């Protein structure tokens, strides 16, 4: 049970220790894998002080003070705060560390060789969807940072009963509206659809386009959601256009630089942070691949596909795939003369084997998602397709969490 | 106890039952899950009750469940183990269990044609000659002139394990590979270890870069012996691309039949520990991962090269763009030829459609995501947005260790 993972290409062998201190469930069992699945009332006093233990223990731990004065000084001090309270409050360097870890956690996250270079923006004394506009305009305005992205996650209240919970309603801080047409077809991002919708069936006025930046749906303390736009001139987005086809740019594609995931929880010490907008920047393969040339997405393959001329009759002439690399081509091409920041497949997948290696010499493993880790196009030609990898799920983490209007007692 | 996989490119919601009838260990737990490692003599106490739970599958099968015929096959069975201490399948639960441990193979994308298998019944053989001759008709059956078939042979079935019948070859066709002095490797470095087998025992290697491998086969626990297949049962494709005419001078070929001859066949408890089987390729296999792999035959630069792609950084994506090149002319050079082969799209849209209706008939299809998903323009195919339950049905096909570790010399 001190497993080992092998990689194939280089035949470099890890010994995993990490595991063993994993505390949630994976979804499989000894009798059936689950891997592939995409999914696999507050604590009560209880539950939450082992969490929180567990939790300052490793962090006192980390800054080589487990079992001192302020160790033992400062489990006492939240256990008899949870005592009294039902909760207790991180310290800021708990709540940076706790951040940072969390990253370093994230088993599908190919991103992680940054894992302690984050910026934690402390919300927890925000009370209003006008100060969550706030925030959010001064978290983007910063991770942006004029095209050299930075990465930052902007941390609002926790948790309390549930009934105040601070929620941003955004899948992403930036993403495209969705509109379903007349005739049957859909203009935009499919898969913002039916939030375009409860934007737009809730005051947001829509220019329906086919890039139109959705506004900011945020909920404060539980009240209902109110609509901001985001300025646009925080909003920084990249013309896509080809070093080699002029025509590319005829195609009239866009996408934005900062990627900011908006709706998971993040949870230290048994706390909970349902509203953690987290942003980095882009792996081409994620705009390129997926979100141009996903059927349920803008699915431009056939498009792009008749402007080369290329042979469509037949799956076997791959002009699918030879569209697809053109399109990513493109992608990295049109961020890189724009010098906004931005990383090639190749290049993650390789700094991912190198921060694997860093984690299992100086922590002992690295929970790793091969499902989601190896890129969407050219899997085998990348490092980590022959990369054997343990999944388990550590603390702290981002998890996800239901879409807040199935939940919310409006 | 039921279960569902989602389909999140059509939202297809199909619901897993055959999942209950598993008894193997998949190799994760509750707390860590195994799906990306690679690789996750038997006593009469516990063969009946496998013989039993295969027979009872086999003849609800053939709608004869409760029997006559089915009390007395499991009377026989049973009072030929506690004689002789293992059974005989008859030709019918023979042919059965072959085609049920395709059936049950989760990382096989090939599976909507399990039941159109070719099962040639070997176990009256007895001389590593007699599987030689057994090995060539299998060749010549399954190749059919470029037209393949699916097909498997089987070889007589473990006894104490110190009698097993192994074919040494990972697979029956496959190109040597030598380890040159300046550390650089001449043909398919796959093959180093077991090419150096093959000159030890006594083969006269051409050293070249494509030299069809010999045949190296041990027949009832004996030491093993070589054999040269006959060059004319060997169908090679030479691979040209349709709009580069330089693509033929790279000097590129392949062979059409992929016969993999390494793996053990369980059926009812008893293991065939020789028993090669066939079908034909996907592109990506040759053009993806033997050409390549940088473990491989890795051609990616010479071809950037001779297409002269900006190769001074990998955002210039040109290692995708060779890519994508060599997979169009293995498709092209096999069509041309006639010689069966599909591409990824195309098998990757079957599986799918054999996945649903083995959920309709059969109540689930266990799938290994992790290797369906072709290696390359992974999320173009349909496998990849599919989710997928893995777990260990028998009949099956199972790994077992490469026979010169294990195999005692006689000398
Ligand atoms: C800075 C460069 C980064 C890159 C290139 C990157 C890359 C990626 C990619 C490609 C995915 C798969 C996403 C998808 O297919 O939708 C992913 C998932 C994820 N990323 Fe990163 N990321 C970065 C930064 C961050 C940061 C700063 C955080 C949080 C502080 C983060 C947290 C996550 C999480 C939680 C997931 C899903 C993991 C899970 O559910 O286990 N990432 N990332
Ligand atoms: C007829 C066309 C077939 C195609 C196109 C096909 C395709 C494939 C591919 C692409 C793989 C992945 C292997 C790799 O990447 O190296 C695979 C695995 C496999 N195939 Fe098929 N195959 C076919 C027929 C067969 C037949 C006839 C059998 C046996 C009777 C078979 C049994 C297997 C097994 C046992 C595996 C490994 C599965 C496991 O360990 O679960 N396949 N196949
Ligand atoms: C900071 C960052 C940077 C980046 N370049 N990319 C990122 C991608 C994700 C991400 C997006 C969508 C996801 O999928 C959600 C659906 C699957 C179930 C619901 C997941 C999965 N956790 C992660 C999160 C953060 C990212
Ligand atoms: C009939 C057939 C046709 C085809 N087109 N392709 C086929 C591929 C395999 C196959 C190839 C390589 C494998 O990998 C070996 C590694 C696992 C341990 C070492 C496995 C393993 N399951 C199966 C087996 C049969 C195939
Ligand atoms: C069904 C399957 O789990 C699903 O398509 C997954 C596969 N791998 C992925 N990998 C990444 N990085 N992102 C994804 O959205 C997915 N989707
Ligand atoms: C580490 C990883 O499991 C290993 O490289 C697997 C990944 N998926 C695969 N998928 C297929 N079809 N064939 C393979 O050899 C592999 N190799
Ligand atoms: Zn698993």
């Amino acid at each position: 049970r001190f497993l080992k993972v092998k990689n194939w290409e280089t035949d470099v062998v890890l010994t995993d220790t990490l595991h063993l201190k994993s505390t949630l469930e994976t979804g499989c069992t000894e009798h059936i894998c689950m891997g592939s699945i995409m999914l696999p009332d507050v604590r009560t006093k209880d539950q939450l002080f082992p969490l929180a233990k567990e939790f300052l223990d490793q962090y006192y731990s980390s800054i080589k003070r487990f079992g001192s004065k302020a160790h033992m000084d400062r489990l006492e001090e939240v256990n008899k705060e949870i005592e009294s309270t039902s909760t207790y409050q991180l310290k800021d360097t708990e709540l940076i560390y706790g951040a940072k870890h969390a990253w370093r956690n994230a088993s599908r996250c190919v991103g992680r060789i940054q894992w302690s270079k984050l910026q934690v923006f402390d919300a927890r004394d925000c009370t209003t969807a006008h100060g969550m506009f706030n925030y959010i305009c001064n978290h983007v305005k910063y991770a942006t940072n004029k095209g050299n992205l930075r990465s930052a996650i902007t941390i609002f209240p926790q948790r309390t009963d549930g009934k105040h919970d601070f929620r941003v309603w955004n899948s992403q801080l930036i993403r495209y509206a969705g509109y379903k047409q007349p005739d049957g077809s859909t203009l935009g991002d499919p898969a913002n659809v039916q939030f375009t919708e409860i934007c737009i069936q809730q005051g947001w006025k829509a220019p329906r386009g086919r890039f139109d930046v959705l506004p900011l749906l945020l909920q404060a303390n539980g009240n209902d959601p109110e609509l901001f736009q985001i300025p646009p001139e925080l909003v920084l987005e990249v013309p896509i256009r080809h070093p080699k086809f002029d025509w590319f740019k005829d195609l009239g594609l866009k996408w934005y630089g900062l990627p900011a995931v908006s709706n998971m929880l993040l949870e230290i010490g048994g706390l909970e942070f349902s509203a953690c907008p987290f942003s980095g920047w882009y792996m081409g393969t994620e705009i390129g691949v997926r979100d141009y040339c996903d059927n349920s997405r803008y699915n431009i393959l056939e498009e792009v596909a008749k402007k080369m001329d290329l042979d469509m009759r037949k799956t076997s002439s791959l002009w699918k795939d030879q569209a697809l690399v053109e399109i990513n081509i493109a992608v990295l091409y049109s961020f890189q003369s724009d010098k906004v920041t931005i990383v090639d497949h190749h290049s993650a997948t390789e700094s991912f084997i190198k921060h694997m290696e860093n984690e299992y010499r100086c922590r002992g493993g690295c929970p790793a998602d091969w499902v989601w880790i190896v890129p969407p196009m050219s899997g085998s030609i990348t490092p980590v397709f022959h990369q054997e990898m343990l999944n388990y799920r550590l603390t702290p983490s981002f998890e996800y969490q239901p879409d807040p209007w199935n939940t919310h007692v409006w």
